[PDB]
Formats: structure tokens, C-alpha cells, sequence
């Protein structure tokens, strides 16, 4: 699986609506959409793609850096270089 359907699956066993989500984590249900289909360059920012999915997978019980390193070569990771 991708991290996204990983975290969209997770979502749905637990019966959450992506409206209870965004209310949890505080990121917007299109950037949800967008993590949960692997979406990352829909992000405007893309370098927070693994602080979406640890807000993500804190919210409903997934270990993040576990599932971010299970997953890290579909993450970007933060390009903070400058
Ligand atoms: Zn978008």
C-alpha cells in the first residue's frame, strides 16, 4: 500500500469522515484528499508532506515515524537546505 491509502484506510476503519479529520488535525480536507492519494506536488507547500502525515497518523493512532519510514520513498522530505 501507499501511505496514503495506509492513513485513508485507517481513516475508514475508524468510520472518519474527512470533515472529523480536518477538524482533529487542523489541515483542510483538500490537502487530506491530496495526502491520501499520494498527491504531494498538489501541496503548496510540499515540505510539509511528512508533518501532514505525522498530524495524520497521530490523530488516529498510527505510529508516524514508523509509517514515514515504512514509506520514505514516496514521502518528499523537507527540502529546508537554505
Ligand atoms: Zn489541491
Amino acid at each position: 500500500k501507499t501511505v496514503g491509502e495506509a492513513l485513508k484506510g485507517r481513516r475508514e476503519r475508524l468510520g472518519m469522515t474527512l470533515t472529523e479529520l480536518e477538524q482533529r488535525t487542523g489541515i483542510k480536507r483538500e490537502m487530506l484528499v491530496h495526502i491520501e492519494n499520494n498527491e504531494f506536488d498538489q501541496l503548496p507547500n510540499k515540505n510539509y508532506s511528512e508533518g501532514f502525515i505525522r498530524k495524520y497518523a497521530s490523530v488516529v493512532n498510527i505510529e508516524p515515524n514508523q509509517l514515514i519510514q515504512a514509506h520514505q520513498d514516496e514521502i518528499p522530505s523537507n527540502q529546508a537546505e537554505w
